[PDB]
């Protein structure tokens, strides 16, 4: 169902996606001790946004290595070629864990925005946005082989989604920058630009079987999917652990003044 199965890889295309994927393991699990040990630098208020990048490093962490073990699993080394065998690599893994991750990137951007009935509310729809952009995204990758028509279609319902959960994020952003202390109000704009960028390469990969339907495509909808992953959970979140350390001191939480 999906393009990966259509071809046979060159040994340096099959080598790349195999590094790609395994270097996005060694840097979610070495981000994973970076916020676990800062963690104490951080007040109780703002805790749990330091404790939800361990989970989103471990998560993501986890689907990059089960790719990884996947890609080598499904592939072989046949006259010339890497050739499918007997199991089947697919991207529909990804789908499924941004059932988990992509709230719990929501969430800790919610408590270092100050958040408090407002946050439930806030958290409630975000997180129903962000399930009916994925499920019917994942809907829509089932076609990317058999109808493209369709992959368009779903894709489409999907952005709509992206777009409103999009405007939700940015709307509470703008709003409550002016409660941020230790000039975090300034910081949180470019927060809000990275998650625009880092995210809208989701969707570009999505349509990767649109445009460049061929094993160069699947290479680049992985190398795609790497900077987007970085960018938005590794990066994302040394940004949201920064936040909420200077809001901490500013706060008067003595272990951040003194680690600050
Ligand atoms: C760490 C993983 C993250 C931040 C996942 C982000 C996923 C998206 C922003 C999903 C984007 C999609 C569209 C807006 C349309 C096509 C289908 C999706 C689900 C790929
Ligand atoms: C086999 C894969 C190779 C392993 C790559 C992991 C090497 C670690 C380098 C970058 C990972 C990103 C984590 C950044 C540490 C946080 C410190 C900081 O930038 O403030
Ligand atoms: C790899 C992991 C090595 C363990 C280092 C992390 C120590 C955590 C100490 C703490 O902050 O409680
Ligand atoms: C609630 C919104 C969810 C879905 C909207 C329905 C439109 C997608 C149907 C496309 C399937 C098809 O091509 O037959
Ligand atoms: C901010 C996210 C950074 C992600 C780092 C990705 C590192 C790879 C970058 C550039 C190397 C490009 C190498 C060219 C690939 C050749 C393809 C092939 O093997 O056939
Ligand atoms: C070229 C590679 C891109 C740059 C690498 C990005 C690494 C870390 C950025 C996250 C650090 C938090 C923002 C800085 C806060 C500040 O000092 O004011
Ligand atoms: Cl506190
Ligand atoms: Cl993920």
């Amino acid at each position: 169902k999906n393009i990966e199965s259509l071809f046979d890889y060159s040994a340096g295309q099959f080598e790349f996606i195999d590094h790609l994927l395994t270097m996005g393991v060694g840097v979610h699990f070495a981000a994973l001790i970076f916020f676990l040990v800062v963690s104490q630098f951080v007040a109780p208020k703002y805790r749990i946004a330091t404790a939800l990048s361990c989970i989103v490093m471990v998560s993501a962490g986890l689907i990059l290595n089960s790719q990884a073990v996947m890609w080598t699993d499904a592939y072989a080394y046949v006259d010339g070629s890497y050739q499918l065998q007997d199991l089947t690599f697919s991207n529909g893994y990804r789908y499924v864990n941004w059932m988990a991750t992509i709230p719990c990137l929501l969430l800790q951007l919610l408590i270092v925005l100050n958040l408090k009935k407002e946050l439930f509310s806030t958290a409630t729809w975000l997180i129903l946005a962000a399930w009916g952009m994925i499920i019917t995204g994942y809907v829509g990758q089932l076609y990317e082989v058999d109808d493209i028509a369709q992959l368009m279609i779903w894709g489409a319902v999907s952005t709509a989604f992206f777009v409103v959960m999009n405007w939700i994020v940015g709307t509470k952003i703008f709003k409550n920058r002016a409660t941020m202390l230790g000039g975090t109000d300034s910081t949180i704009t470019k927060v809000f630009w990275l998650m625009m960028f880092a995210w809208t390469l989701y969707p570009i990969a999505y349509l990767v079987p649109a445009f460049m339907n061929n094993a160069d495509g699947v290479v680049l909808r992985q190398l795609l999917f790497t900077i987007a992953d970085i960018s938005s959970k590794v990066i994302y979140g040394l940004m949201i652990t920064y936040i909420a350390i200077q809001q901490s001191a500013a706060a008067g939480y003595v272990p951040a003044q003194q680690a600050l």
